[PDB]
Parts: structure tokens; sequence; C-alpha cells
């Protein structure tokens, strides 16, 4: 940390604040983080857990260009689409991000470092991802989850950060296989699980619909403490606001996964400052 | 400058080749113009009336960057869209207007002159007009053919065409009203025509009757007989020039490019 | 002294006899036109600025209205293209009265030209029973001499140097490629007799004109070439292949019938 | 004063009704010329005549190499044969009658007198006879042999023979009446004949039809006129049917003996 500033973040379609857990995990100094989500439930986890540092805004659709002057400037635009197609509902919300980030970005004759990222899930049309890549003029990377927790999520990353086309490689910390998330006196039948939607389908693996985990010789599904290790989140990161398995699953199965994310956000180290 | 050279210009969603007739007729060299374009009754017009001066291609979907390298440089981006909203079918063709309009634009710090337009209907929804300004950072001209044309043509212009904003005065040339645009033996009962896409407008021998095509070739500025090609009758000759530009509007819009390009 | 020409026209069509004469710069006082076709009605209505006079139907056409619009210095027909004593083929008697009446009175020295176009195609009793009436033998002029099509046809009439041999100008398009748009090739030289059905088109089947390595068939502005009329002289009142087609396929060679009318420049005022 | 014989030419002779008038009119007859086909027809002529008509065949192969050889004429006459009208089948050889009338008449502006006449039935279309009328130039005159004979016969005459308008007298000799014309004890109901379902002779209380020498006497031509070639009761009604009634036709032949000599 020396000569650079803290970091400015935009991050839209926010979530839980993975960005912000991760530029904290890692020990970049936040300067501001402006999230757009419209969940409470969503917003209700971030504000406690991150201790009313994140500046929540509102629907993404209600942000303008002198909104993005005035709490501007950003070094990091991030946005993950939410999990029709396109150019049909939710999925046309990408061009809110399209043009956020077309505001935010620097000046004709501003050479100051400009960093952005957009996720978005790998089951799409190939008519849409082909798309995508040619609004965005860059061409998006798969990684996948399973490489670095015990979770098959396979989602597709546009951007520009630093070693994003990088091979993933996992870390002597990252909870590798179930049994790892699980907690005592659980035994885990599998050792990675199936791709995990909000739905409580997703728990159970897809030929028999059969429990994952062996406790006192019965099945069961997933606790949700262990959903939170499956994702690289810290542990009782959703006991937030009186939810139970219904909103902590949904929150959950729409996030990033937090190990695939510090890959990603690892090297703004350089550029931005430590402590 | 002074050392100009002939105008370069892509041209999608092409029709019956307004903007090269447009351009031959304000005396602008043109070294290259490429179209766009699908229908072959459109796409024989601007063949036969122009000699071949004109490279077709295609759907302007099977269009790549290579494409745009190969054919370039361009010097001008002109479009308009086909007339269910922005985001579905025809509407969502605007996008590919969108890149290769972005591809053929010159590498950035470029200081070579390079103008683009384009244009739509005003009967389109408020949200897609600001998406569409959004996409381009531009704002909409409206300009309507009453003051030159004898046809209520209200449409909006996206470009950076040297001064869009400039007052629409009409041509000493320019036929006003319907009356100048009539075959022999037809008296108008009106002045102005409404929209071409209960009353009849022309009476001859005190029976009333529609337009003829000669007649709505006029109402548009386009020269006499310019659709009477590959055996068209009077559905698609209408059909053509009912989605076609006012040739007095947009010969308002290239213009000041005269200062810019070659001439004779 | 002389003075213009006052023609009287049956079965006039698209007014190719008007429109032959102006070519010719014979000044035309009185035209008078007996056609029923309301597209054709309009083609010379609205090319030739309403001075041909049109009637109707030639056969409500009576001895004192040929006495009321007369007199008239020439007097053309062609017969619509069963044999002549049946249906449409027996209107050609309503052109002989008229004619009749048509003539000067037995004392009259003033000129008086006329002229019958009649098919080829016909029984050899029916040639020689008009002939029979018109006291004439009719000369074959084929327009393939004089533009890019066959089309003989059988000439009536009295016209200075009807019978001498065809010869083509140095305007005429004698070969199809003159007639055809841009980027067009042509197959053929010469096309096969053009009728009002389309079938005209397909040579005894294939298409005469290649565009882009696809054949097509002629457009019609390639017609009103063919049989040298003005390029969009049909483009009138919302018409479409069907009625071009139709009106040009009945027509006459307009190179020949300047052939026929080229000396009655000496007869009538010219300007 | 310094007149000559009569040159005629008769296209659909029938059964000579022309030269019979003109013997009996006291006109001298130099050349007749007669076109008709019918064996049966062209005997009687023969026959009743010693060969004084020139037969030569269907009027269809008389060209005008034929009318200027056998010509000149002084009078050109044809009845039409009795529908499909004027221009199908037997009506259209009107159009031959035309033209070889045409070919016979005088150069344009000779003086000498020439004289024509085209009957037809007054059993015709009407579009018929307006187009017969614009081709000859002539309004057709009606005259019903009801005026002179016993039978009704209303024909339509085009000509340009002197006074065809003139009014029909009877003459002292014209057999009237049906019963002037029938045969010995035999009483005939009616007194005009309708043109040629109650018998019109009464003979020995007894119903019967008219007799092949009856209808000579009712057209008015001499009797026993038809006993010529084997004819039967058919033949000899089907020639004196189509035939012309002779006193309507010496009516209209009267004024030409001021033009031509009488002998
Ligand atoms: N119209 C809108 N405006 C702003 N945010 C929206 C939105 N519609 C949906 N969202 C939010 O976008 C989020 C996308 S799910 C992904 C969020 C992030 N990757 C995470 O780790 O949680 C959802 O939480 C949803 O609430
Ligand atoms: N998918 C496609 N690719 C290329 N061109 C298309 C197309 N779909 C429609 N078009 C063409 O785009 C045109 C839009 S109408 C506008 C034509 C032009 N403004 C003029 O002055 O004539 C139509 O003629 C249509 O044929
Ligand atoms: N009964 C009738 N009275 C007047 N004209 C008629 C007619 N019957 C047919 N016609 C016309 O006669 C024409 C014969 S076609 C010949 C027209 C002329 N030769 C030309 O160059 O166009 C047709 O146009 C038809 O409309
Ligand atoms: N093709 C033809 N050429 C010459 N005569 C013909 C003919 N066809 C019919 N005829 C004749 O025309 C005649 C019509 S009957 C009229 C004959 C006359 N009126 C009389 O007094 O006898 C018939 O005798 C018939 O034989």
């Amino acid at each position: 940390a020396a000569r650079r500033r803290p970091i400015r973040v935009l991050s839209l379609f926010d979530g839980i604040a993975t960005g912000y857990l991760v530029l904290k995990e890692l020990g970049i100094k936040v300067g501001k983080y402006v999230a757009s989500e419209v969940c409470e439930e969503s917003i209700a986890v971030g504000t406690v857990k991150h201790e009313g540092n994140i500046k929540y805004v509102n629907d993404v659709r209600n942000i303008t260009k002198k909104n993005i002057e005035e709490w501007g400037p950003f070094d990091l635009v991030i946005g993950g689409s939410p999990c029709k197609g396109l150019y049909e509902g939710t999925g046309r919300l990408f061009f809110e991000f399209y043009h956020l980030l077309n505001y935010s970005r620097p000046k004709e004759g501003d050479d100051r470092p400009f960093f952005w990222m957009f996720e978005n899930v790998v089951a799409m049309k190939v008519g849409d991802k082909r798309d995508i890549s040619r609004f965005l003029e860059c061409n998006p990377v798969m990684i996948d989850a399973i490489k670095v927790s015990a979770a098959h999520r396979a989602r597709y990353f546009w951007g520009n950060l630093p070693g994003m086309n990088r091979p993933v490689i996992a870390s002597k910390n990252d909870k590798l296989e179930l049994q790892d998330c699980l907690e005592y006196n659980r035994i885990a039948k599998l050792k990675k699980v199936q791709t995990i939607t909000t739905k409580s389908n997703s728990i159970k693996q897809g030929k028999n619909q059969l429990f994952p985990v062996v406790m006192n010789g019965k099945e069961d599904v997933l606790w949700c403490t262990e959903l939170e290790r499956i994702f690289g989140f810290p542990v009782h990161y959703t006991d937030v606001s009186n939810m139970g398995r219904g909103a902590r699953q949904k929150l959950l199965g729409r996030s990033w996964s937090v190990p695939v994310i510090r890959h990603l956000f690892a090297p703004l180290k350089d550029y931005f400052a430590c402590e």
C-alpha cells in the first residue's frame, strides 16, 4: 500500500455482498462500495455483516448518469446477472449493466486504471453468449467452482481483471470435498454435489433424488450452515433477520462461489491500498 | 480541408438506395457504397437505377468484423430501422447496426472524418427511444418531411452529421403540395398527404381515385418511374416507397458533407 | 397549304397511332378513338394529355356520328387478335362500314388514307374474304426486321408505299440486349411472338434473360422497348404485370407503324 | 329509244322466276346467267325455257374473271336461301352475292343503267336486317304477295329498281283467291293460304291438301311448270316453297320495259 488509494467499487446485482466480503478478506482497503440490490433479505446480510459500510442504492433501472458521475469515480464495476434469455425480462437487465459500465469508464484522456467484470450462468443460448461478447468486446472464460470447492458451479466471466483467463488452482484452505463442509457426525455419501439452484430440488443427486448426507443411518438434506461452507462464505454469514431454510438457500443458491471471486480479485492488491 | 477524396459509405437496411441517390444528386463523389438488404425487389431497384455502383451483401445478421475490415474503411455508416418493440423481433436488428457501427468506427485517436446516422419512426415506445439514446450516446433530432415534401413523415434521426438541428427550409424544386405531384387531368382534394404504410385524395373525371405509383414517387421526392423494376405492381411499389425515407429530408441531412468529401 | 391530319382510329388500344404521328412530327388536329378497355383508355388519356377524343364500343358508332366528327383523312383499325364471321372477328365489318361512311363523297378529290391490321395466323378463306371486301391484297410485315421480336401481321390499306420492303433505322433496337436493363444478359437475340398470356416469354420453355446466373422473364420496361414504345409508357393507373403485358401483347410494333405513316408527312401539316 | 335486250345475272336462281317474269313482261332477254346447284331446280329452267338460261355452278366458285367474261350485266338479282342467321351457314352466301354484285357494277362514273335486287324473308333477325342494309347502303321495301296472289308471302326487297315503293295493285288476270287455283270438284275452305292444323281443300265432302298443280297457281306460276324430272309431291313443293311469287316480281320488274327492248 504505497502511493495507492483505497478501492472505489460499484457492484450491481450485489446480492449478499460477496464482492465486499472478498475485497476485505484479501485486505484491500475499501473506500466506497455502491450496491444496487432489491432483495430486502439480501440487503440485510450486507448491512449487518459489513456494518453499514456498503452504500446501498436501489433498483438498477433508476440509476442515471448523473448518479454515476456523483457517486463516482469508480475503480471497479462488477455485476452478476440474475440466474426467457437475454432480450426478455430479467435477462435484459444486462443492458442496464452495460450503460452504467460505460458511464463509469474513464473519459478520453484519463489513463487511470479501471477494472470490471460481468458473470452469467453457463446455461445460456449460444446466440446470447455470442451477443454479450459482442457488446462487451470480450470473450468469457468458464470458471467452475468444482476446482476450488465441493460444488459444480459453471459460470461465464467477462471482464478485464488481471489474470482472469489464468487457469484455476485450489488453495490449502479451500474445503475441497463435501466431507470438509459438513458438521459433526455427518457422513457425505458423495464428494462433489451437483449444481445448486434456489429450489430444494438441487440438494438431491440428479438421477434418483437421493440425499447427500447420512447421519445416524438415515439420509438427510444439507443444513444451511453446510451450504455456507460449500460456497466459501463464512459460517453463519446468512443467520440474519430471522431467515429459515427458505431464504438462506435462495440467497446462497443465487450467489457467487467465494473462492472463485477471490481468484479474480487477488491481483487487485497490486493496484490499490491494502491493510 | 482541400485535399478531399470520394466517400466510402456502408448503408444498412438500404431499401431502394435512398442514400446513394441523394449523394449523387448532391454532387458528391462516391468511391464505394456497400448495402445490406434482403428484399430482392428492393435490391433490384438500386442495382438497375445505379448501374451496379452499389455493392450488395446480404442479411445484416451475417456481417462479421472481418467483412468490415475488408470492405472498409468507411466514412459514413447509415441505417434505417424496420418499423413488438425494440427487444423483440425486427426491432432487435438495431443492435446489429450498433455493433457494425462500432466495428466501423475509426481507430481511437484517428482524426479522419467519420459520420453516422440512424433513423426510426416516431411511432415508437418512449422506453425504446430512450434505450436507443443510451446505446448511441446521442439524442434524436426529429425531422418531418411536411416542410419539404407533400407527405407526413415524422422520423427520429440519431447521428453526428454536421448541423442536424439546423432549421429545415424548402428548395425551389421541392414539390410541396399534392397537386404538384399529380398526373394529367387529376386534381388533389388535399394539399399534404397523411402517412403511407377514409376519403380518397385524387379526383379524376369526377370519380374519386387513389394515388398512382408514379405519384407516390413524386411525393417522397424520388425520380418518377424509379420503382418500375422487376415486374413490381401496385403492391410492391407501395410497400417499398412506404418503408422508404423522404429524399429531401435526407438531402437536408447529407448536404453539409460536401464540405468534407469530394464533389463532381 | 396543307392542314393537320384528322384520323379515326378504331380498336385503338394504347394510342400507337397518335404516338407515331407525333413522333413523326405530323400536326394532329383531331384524333377520334374507339376503345373499350378502361386501362388502355387511361394510357392514351394521360400519355397524350387528353388530345385523343375517346368515344366507345365501335358497335354504337353511327353514320350520323361519322358525319359529325368528320371529315377524316386517315381511318385505321387493328382487329382483336373463332374466325371472321364469329365473335370478335366479325367486328371487322363494323370497321368496314365506318370506313365506307368516312370515305369522300363521289366527286371529292381530297386525299383519304386507311389501313387495317390483322394477325397472320388466319384461316386461308378469311384472308381471301377480307381482301374481297377491301378490294385490296395484304402485305405481310414482320417486326423482326425493325425490332427484337417476331411479329408477323397483315396490313390492308392504301397508304403511300405500304408494299415497300422494310428496312431498319439507325435508332431501332434490333437485338434483345439493346432492350434489356443493366446487368442482364439475353440468352437469345430475337424473341418469339408475344401475346397477352404470360407464356409468350418462355421460348418453346426457356427464360430469355439471365441475371446473377439466375434466369428471369422479361420486365415490363423491356417489353416497351421491344415494341418501340417509349419506356414507362404503360406505367399508368397502378397497372401491374397483368395489364402491361396484356396491353403490349395486343399492341402494334411502333417501328412498323412508323414505316407506314412516314410518307403521310407529304400530305398534311408537319411541325 | 335505241335500247337493247337485257343482260342479267341471277344468283340462287331456283326455278328461274326472273327469266319467266321477263318474257311474260314482254321484255327481250339477250342473256340470262344463273347460279344454282339443285339439279331438279336446274332442270325446270333448262326445259321450260329451251336452254336460253346459262347455268354455271355454286356461286362460291364464281370469280371476277368470270363476271368480266360473261358480262356485262344490266340486272343482278338474288334471293337468299331461307335459323343460324346471317354470319353462320347458309346466311353468309349473301356475301358471295355482295361481291359479285359490286364486281358487276359499271366503271365508277359510267352512265349506263344498272339495276339490282336482293330478296330475303321477313322471318329475319333485326340485327341481320340492319347489317344487310349497312352493306347494301339501302333500306328494304316489304311486299306481301297477299295483295296479288292467294298466299301470305311477305319478303324484303333490297335494290334500286324504279318505283319499288310503288303501291301494289292487282291485275285483271291475277288469281286472287284460293278457289280460283283449284282443280275440278274441289272447294276451298279458306280464301288465302298461309305461308308455305286444318286442311284447305274439300273434295267430295272429304278433306284434302293442295295438289302440286294448285300450288303452281298460288305462286302465280304456269300450270304444270314443275312437272319435270320425275319430281314427286315432295320435290315440287320444296322448289315452290322456296320460290318467289311471280306477280310480286312482275310488279318489281314492270318499270324495266322503259329501259330495255320489248317484243
Ligand atoms: N431489477 C433489479 N435491480 C437491482 N438488483 C436486482 C434486480 N433484479 C434482481 N436483482 C438482484 O440481483 C441479484 C442477482 S443474484 C447474484 C448476486 C451476487 N452474485 C451474489 O453473490 O449474491 C439478486 O440478489 C437480485 O435480488
Ligand atoms: N434482416 C435484414 N437484414 C438486412 N436488411 C433487412 C433485414 N430485414 C429487413 N431489411 C430491410 O431493411 C429495410 C428497412 S425499410 C428502410 C429502407 C430505407 N430507409 C429506404 O430509404 O428505402 C427494408 O427494405 C428491408 O428489406
Ligand atoms: N367491341 C369493341 N369496340 C371497340 N374496341 C374494342 C372492342 N372490342 C375490343 N376492342 C379493342 O380493340 C383492341 C384490339 S387490340 C389492338 C389495339 C392496337 N392495335 C394497339 O396498338 O394497341 C383492344 O384494345 C380492345 O380493347
Ligand atoms: N351454294 C349455292 N350456290 C348457288 N345456289 C345455291 C347455293 N346454295 C343454295 N342455292 C340455291 O338458292 C336457292 C334459294 S331459293 C330462291 C330461288 C328463287 N327465289 C325462286 O323463285 O326460285 C335454292 O334454289 C338453292 O338451290
